[PDB]
């Protein structure tokens, strides 16, 4: 009792009183009074999980607020009567009412020369605006209202929802009531952001989820009706005639996050979870005719949907490691048998759509297309027509469409000029192309890679182009002066004659080696075609690896160990915390491009990369390729993306190192002979990486549009049930329901710690959340102070 009282008063002091002393010191004798008034209203019973003290604290905070407003600006700072919010560019009438300037110019200009509220005329014009008295009064009132809101929401989050038992019905109904505001005059039925106050009100109904995430920390069996009341209120006043997909999607997301919390913080193993969910799946009657006239989707139905999504997520996680390797622990096997029997019995193909999307979001499209074979024992995950509508010539995603619509022209001309044997169309696509000679040469080299070396990859198209199709290609390569550079057309011939020793990269995964091969060819093309001072060191890791022994490679440890001082990538260590001044994404991107240039170098001569890499004696290609694998896994963890989008990020960053021929990048040696040249490299390259990562949130959907609507991937139905297209070309799925659209059965991201570290780094966390920033920087090392008293 006494500590709940002391802690509530401490929340008030911390959020209101110290903010008043720091920012607006005209209200400190008011808030020091209301400390004592909170103490006296909590000394009877400081049990904020009940109704009476919670209403008492809320009333004390409300009259603290309005006495502060009357202390500011002469008996009643009020919101604008027209826009129902804070007055922007304030204008005060002689009837002591403050309005917005835009509201009083959009209202008073017809023949209604009066006041909207107190019906009092204004003679001449609303000419003076007050930028000193009323503007500062409204701003300081906004600050004090924000302090009181921070106190109230922190008090509700900490005291009302403290322990494992839920609070009473009256306090929860009070909270759900104060999500909404009353009607004043017609617009009505507004919303507000969990405040005891009424003046800060948005004009369009937004739907927060703070009380869902606070109520769902209890068991769902005892908070059904509260969420159903909140949903019924939202459906009867706010979104009564709308597209109610996103509201349902917010509720499904909150419910599945609550189940993630109660299985993570709960103490039960995988075996009990698999038994409980397997019992759930083999008794799930569909009942979709029960709640869908159009609009009724209760919270029991949404909870069954969220629980089905979690069963399918466990199925996706099991299938992503079943086909990684060996046997699958005999409980995961039985659970996948239950998921298969579930998808067979229940005739909803949206579960299989979500399962395909989730396997592709974890692994990629090629891994999922490997399940669509003629007897692969994971073929049940597809819906019914996707197996029959595929051909025997599934093609890979062209990830060089990052360049886009000038690469598209050259790859189409190259494809037709290897299809027939007429290589004038490549010259027509290049001469009608902007983005000058470095970019055009890179487009031509990547097109030659894509078409000709992807013909050598397949067992159908290999040993085919040697029959009089490579002769016109070789004649164009010898003839064309857009690649008249003897280090470039030697590379072009090595792509076409299949003599480039990157293409024999020799890995055992056969999905990853395609990714690493495409990235290494992209790196080698950028380092040949790009003319930039920030490509000269990596160039000597790739094309002249003997110059670059006794040289400090980027993202290496420093106290000093020149060369490549990293051990085996198959270690059990901490996750290689970032450099002297770098965020972990920029760190892993710099390390990944260094390793890709080193792989391109070690494919030419492995001896110079043996004398660069310090410990072993055996081989550099598999070593560097395992490092590239680990870097891609860490980059997938950090960026909250799918696998394919992370690879698009890498290819986009590689593309951006070519168009950036502005030179502000001097003052380091091209050999990187010192620490200082390496660190200046780090700085300029971090500048390019941050320019490209500030801007990728809008480039990623355009790149996914170019790669999804490529007319060699687009007709594939796996692509049409993953990328940007609903699965409603399939007829055998439920009709236009509110609950069975493509948006509800889409995949989302599991929220990791590295993703939150990435958000802290995006949102300037050194200066905004510095304890959290320092915590996330050293988190994997701080897991192990737990073992200090044992050692
Ligand atoms: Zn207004
Ligand atoms: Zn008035």
């Amino acid at each position: 009792a006494l500590w709940n009282r002391i802690f509530s008063i401490a929340l008030f002091v911390e959020h209101v009183l110290l903010g008043t002393e720091s920012h607006i010191p005209e209200l400190s004798p008011l808030v020091t009074t209301y400390v004592s008034l909170l103490d006296k209203c909590l000394e009877e019973d400081s049990n904020l999980k009940t109704c009476r003290p919670f209403v008492a604290v809320m009333t004390t905070l409300c009259d603290c607020k309005d006495k502060a407003s009357k202390k500011f600006s002469r008996f009643g700072i009020q919101p604008c009567f027209i826009c129902h919010g804070d007055a922007q560019d304030p204008v005060c009438l002689p009837c002591d009412h403050v309005y917005c300037l835009r509201c009083i110019q959009t209202w008073l200009i017809p023949g209604q020369m009066m006041c909207p509220y107190c019906l009092t005329d204004l003679p001449d014009k609303f000419s003076p605006t007050v930028s000193q008295d009323h503007r500062k009064a409204i701003e300081k009132h906004a600050q004090f209202r924000h302090m009181c809101n921070s106190f109230f929401v922190d008090l509700v989050s900490t005291m009302c929802f403290k322990d494992n038992t839920p609070p009473e019905k009256s306090v929860i109904d009070t909270l759900l009531s104060l999500l909404f505001v009353q009607k004043e005059l017609l617009h009505r039925e507004h919303t507000k952001s969990l405040s005891p106050f009424d003046d800060v009100v948005d004009q369009t109904p937004v739907i927060r989820s703070v009380l869902l995430k606070l109520l769902l920390k209890y068991s769902f069996h005892e908070v059904k009706d509260y969420i159903q009341n909140y949903l019924t209120q939202l459906e009867k006043k706010a979104f009564l005639t709308e597209d109610k997909t996103e509201l349902y999607l917010l509720f499904i997301s909150c419910l599945e996050d609550s189940v993630h919390q109660k299985t993570s913080a709960g103490c039960r193993n995988l075996e009990q979870v698999l038994r409980e969910e397997g019992h759930f799946l083999r008794t799930y009657s569909p009942g979709l005719q029960g709640q869908e006239p159009v609009r009724i989707a209760s919270v029991e139905y949404l909870q069954e949907v969220a629980r089905v999504r979690l069963c399918l997520d466990l199925a996706a996680d099991f299938l992503s490691e079943l086909q990684e390797g060996s046997e699958l622990a005999e409980d995961k096997r039985r659970f996948l048998k239950h998921v298969e029997e579930f998808c067979t019995r229940v005739n909803n193909d949206w579960h299989r759509v979500y399962l395909v999307r989730k396997l592709s979001s974890q692994r990629g499209m090629e891994f999922v297309q490997s399940f669509s074979k003629q007897g692969h024992p994971c073929q049940w995950v597809f819906p019914r027509k996707v197996i029959a509508q595929q051909k025997d010539h599934v093609s890979l995603m062209d990830r060089y469409l990052v360049h886009g619509n000038e690469y598209k022209a050259v790859r189409d001309a190259t494809a037709k000029a290897v299809l027939e044997c007429k290589t004038l169309d490549i010259g027509n696509a290049l001469m009608a192309c902007r983005s000058p000679k470095p970019q055009q040469t890179a487009y031509l080299l990547l097109a030659l890679y894509t078409e000709v070396a992807a013909l050598y990859r397949s067992p159908n198209g290999s040993l085919h182009p040697e029959a009089k199709q490579l002769e016109a290609v070789n004649k164009f390569i010898k003839e064309s002066k857009i690649l008249s550079d003897p280090n470039i057309r030697c590379f072009a011939r090595s792509l076409v004659d299949n003599t480039l020793p990157l293409l024999k990269i020799r890995s055992a995964n056969s999905i990853l080696k395609g990714t690493v091969t495409e990235m290494a060819v992209h790196v080698a093309t950028i380092l040949l075609c790009g003319h930039n001072q920030i490509l000269k060191p990596l160039r000597n890791l790739a094309f002249y690896p003997v110059n670059m022994a006794n040289a400090f490679l980027p993202t290496m440890p420093e106290d000093t160990q020149t060369g490549h001082v990293l051990g085996s990538p198959q270690s059990s260590g901490v996750a290689e915390v970032s450099d002297r001044g770098q965020s972990p994404v920029v760190f892993i991107l710099t390390r990944l491009l260094t390793h890709l240039a080193m792989l391109v170098g070690a494919t030419h001569n492995p001896q110079a990369l043996t004398v660069i890499i310090k410990p072993w004696v055996q081989d550099p290609q598999g070593f560097l390729q395992q490092h590239i694998q680990r870097d891609l896994e860490q980059l997938t963890k950090m960026l909250g993306r799918s696998a394919d989008e992370t690879i698009h990020v890498v290819h986009l960053i590689l593309s951006s190192l070519l168009r950036v021929q502005s030179h502000g990048v001097l003052n380091f040696n091209a050999e990187l002979s010192t620490k200082g040249c390496r660190n200046n490299w780090e700085k300029h390259f971090e500048t390019l990486l941050l320019r490209e990562l500030k801007h990728l949130d809008k480039n990623l959907p355009a790149i996914n549009a170019l790669i999804s609507q490529d007319e060699r991937i687009s007709s594939n139905p796996v692509t049409k049930i993953i990328y940007g297209d609903p699965a409603t070309f399939l007829p055998h799925l439920p009709q236009k329901s509110i609950i069975h659209c493509s948006k509800i059965w889409s995949c989302r991201r599991k929220i990791t710690v590295e993703y939150l570290q990435h958000i802290v780094e995006q949102k300037n966390g050194k200066e905004t959340v510095p304890v959290l920033w320092h915590f996330l920087q050293k988190e994997a090392e701080l897991r192990l102070v737990k073992f200090l008293p044992e050692i």
